[PDB]
């Protein structure tokens, strides 16, 4: 939007692009993942870019990069939003939200809850059935 944070943007489509014409080919994807430790192979090359080419040219230019940085800024604010919510509710910091935390966080939220109402509550969102809620357990009912 701001000519800023195209700048940064085009900072980092530069660090893909390593020859310097505009478009990161599979080769050059590759050659970033390597720099990281993974190695990729052609095939899991190929679905990435098509993913987010999206005029279908095999590669991805400075505009299709734009869209999904953007896009996957969203994402990740939405995940940084669900971890520090979940982080609250387990007090404990053992990665399981249990009744008696649960119903103090709620307590505190202005809502008097029995032990049978809250015994509820993470009755229909336990699916490996242990009695309480983990963070797949939470994001899953922070939708549905
Ligand atoms: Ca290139
Ligand atoms: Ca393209
Ligand atoms: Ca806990
Ligand atoms: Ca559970």
């Amino acid at each position: 939007l701001t000519e800023e944070q195209i700048a940064e943007f085009k900072e980092a489509f530069a660090l893909f692009d390593k020859d310097g014409d505009g478009t990161i080919t599979t080769k050059e994807l590759g050659t970033v993942m390597r720099s990281l430790g993974q190695n990729p192979t052609e095939a899991e090359l190929q679905d990435m870019i098509n993913e987010v080419d999206a005029d279908g040219n095999g590669t991805i230019d400075f505009p299709e990069f734009l869209s999904l940085m953007a896009r996957k800024m969203k994402e990740q604010d939405s995940e940084e939003e669900l971890i520090e919510a979940f982080k609250v509710f387990d007090r404990d910091g053992n990665g399981l939200i249990s009744a008696a935390e649960l119903r103090h966080v709620m307590t505190n939220l202005g809502e008097k809850l029995t032990d049978d109402e809250v015994d509820e509550m993470i009755r229909e969102a336990d699916i490996d059935g242990d009695g309480h809620i983990n963070y797949e357990e939470f994001v899953r009912m922070m939708v549905s």
